[PDB]
């Protein structure tokens, strides 16, 4: 009967959907750390600087 | 059926969207404190100064 064949494919459908879910989570986690670090590094880059007061010679 | 697979990926889609939301909030909060402090420090920097009145010798 059709009942047996339906159950077999059902298991396969669940496993496939889990794979595509894993890709999206892993990619978002990788891009999270890069975007956070870039923002913090740029903030330090703009604000920091050195200034010359006076120059003397002998 | 397609109904089972749709629900599994749906959960994953919601979790991924939450991650990207967290990045934007955290970055804006970090840049908030830097921009506020820079403005206040510069205002004090320009306004403050010392002046010499008179010099006497013995």
């Amino acid at each position: 009967e059709t009942g047996i064949g339906t159950l077999i494919i059902f298991i396969a459908m669940v496993l496939v959907a889990a794979v595509a879910a894993t890709v999206l989570i892993n990619t978002a986690g990788s891009l999270q750390q890069r975007a956070t670090s870039t923002g913090s590094q740029t903030t330090n880059q703009v604000s920091t600087g050195l200034i010359v007061q006076s120059i003397y010679g002998m």
